[PDB]
C-alpha cells in the first residue's frame, strides 16, 4: 500500500476483502476495505464521503474514502472482536443480562444518532457490530447500503445471512425505513438472550415463514396494507402468534415488553431507538466490563 502496510486478513465483507492495516505514518491501526466492480460510481463517492461526518461514540468511524487508481478503499477506526464472536465464546455461560442491557442501551443510541441524521444501516448483523476492550459496542457499515445501492453477494460467491431482515424487505418493499434496523437489532437482542438465532432462515421464504410462525401469519388487522405488498401471496399458510414467553425465556417482562415492540409488524408500529431508549427495561442499565480474549 502507499501508506499502509497489511497486518492480516480480517475476513471477506459483504463489499470485499477486509485487512488489519498500520498507517505507515501515523502508526494507526485500522481496519482497510477494499470495496468490490468495473467503473466505480461517482454518486456512491459522494454519498460515502457524507459518511465522514457521521461522528458518534457507538458508530465505527469513517476515517478516510480513498479513491485512487480508479479503486476504492474505506479506512475505518479498528475494534479487536465482534459481537458474534463474543456470542459464540459466550455460549457456554451466556452473556450475563447486566452486559446485555448495556449492549443493546448502546446499539441504540448509535440508532438513534444514525436515524435523526437520516441514515439508515439496513443490514444489521452480529458480525458488524464490534466491541473493545471497556465495554463499548458500536455499529460498522451504516448507509453502506443506500450508497452502494443493492448488496447481492460479498465479492467471492457467500451466501448472505437474512436471519435479521425485516418482514416488509423480505414482502418486497422498495422502500425501507428506520424500522428495519430495530426490527434487526431486536433479532440480535433476542439472541444475546437465548443463545440461539430468532430465525434462522435458510432462504428468503424459510426466513418469511420461520417468522410467521413465530409472531403468526400478518393480516390486515395487526398489518394494514399487507396484503398488497409485493411479494405477499394469499397462499401463505396462516400460522397462530405464539407467546413471548416461549420465544425468549427466561427472560423478564420488561425484557420481552421491548423486544415485542421491537418486533412489531407493522413498521409504522415499531418502536423507534428514542422511544426503546426511555423503556422500562432499561431504568436500571450500567456500562459492565467484558470478559474479552484477544
Ligand atoms: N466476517 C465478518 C467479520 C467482521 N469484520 C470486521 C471486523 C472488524 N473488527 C473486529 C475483528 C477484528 C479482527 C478479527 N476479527 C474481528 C472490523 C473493524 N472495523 O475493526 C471491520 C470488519 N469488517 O470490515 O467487516
Amino acid at each position: 500500500m502507499e501508506n499502509f502496510q497489511k497486518v492480516e486478513k480480517i475476513g471477506e465483507g459483504t463489499y470485499g476483502v477486509v485487512y488489519k492495516a498500520r498507517n505507515k505514518l501515523t502508526g494507526e491501526v485500522v481496519a482497510l476495505k477494499k470495496i468490490r466492480t468495473e467503473g466505480v460510481p461517482s454518486t456512491a463517492i459522494r454519498e460515502i464521503s457524507l459518511l465522514k461526518e457521521l461522528n458518534h461514540p457507538n458508530i465505527v468511524k469513517l476515517l478516510d474514502v480513498i479513491h485512487t487508481e480508479n479503486k476504492l478503499y474505506l479506512v475505518f477506526e479498528f475494534l479487536h472482536q465482534d459481537l458474534k464472536k463474543f456470542m459464540d465464546a459466550s455460549a457456554l455461560t451466556g452473556i450475563p443480562l447486566p452486559l446485555i442491557k448495556s449492549y443493546l442501551f448502546q446499539l441504540l443510541q448509535g440508532l438513534a444518532f444514525c436515524h435523526s441524521h437520516r441514515v439508515l444501516h439496513r443490514d444489521l448483523k452480529p458480525q458488524n457490530l464490534l466491541i473493545n476492550t471497556e465495554g463499548a459496542i458500536k455499529l460498522a457499515d451504516f448507509g453502506l447500503a443506500r450508497a452502494f445501492g443493492v448488496p447481492v453477494r460479498t465479492y467471492t460467491h457467500e451466501v448472505v445471512t437474512l436471519w435479521y431482515r425485516a418482514p416488509e424487505i423480505l414482502l418486497g418493499c422498495k422502500y425501507y425505513s428506520t424500522a428495519v434496523d430495530i426490527w434487526s437489532l431486536g433479532c440480535i437482542f433476542a439472541e444475546m438472550v437465548t443463545r440461539r438465532a430468532l430465525f434462522p432462515g435458510d432462504s428468503e421464504i424459510d426466513q418469511l415463514f420461520r417468522i410467521f410462525r413465530t409472531l403468526g401469519t400478518p393480516d390486515e388487522v395487526v398489518w394494514p396494507g399487507v396484503t398488497s405488498m409485493p411479494d405477499y401471496k394469499p397462499s401463505f399458510p396462516k400460522w397462530a402468534r405464539q407467546d413471548f414467553s416461549k420465544v425468549v425465556p427466561p427472560l423478564d417482562e420488561d425484557g420481552r415488553s421491548l423486544l415485542s415492540q421491537m418486533l412489531h409488524y407493522d413498521p409504522n408500529k415499531r418502536i423507534s431507538a428514542k422511544a426503546a431508549l426511555a423503556h422500562p427495561f432499561f431504568q436500571d442499565v450500567t456500562k459492565p466490563v467484558p470478559h474479552l480474549r484477544l
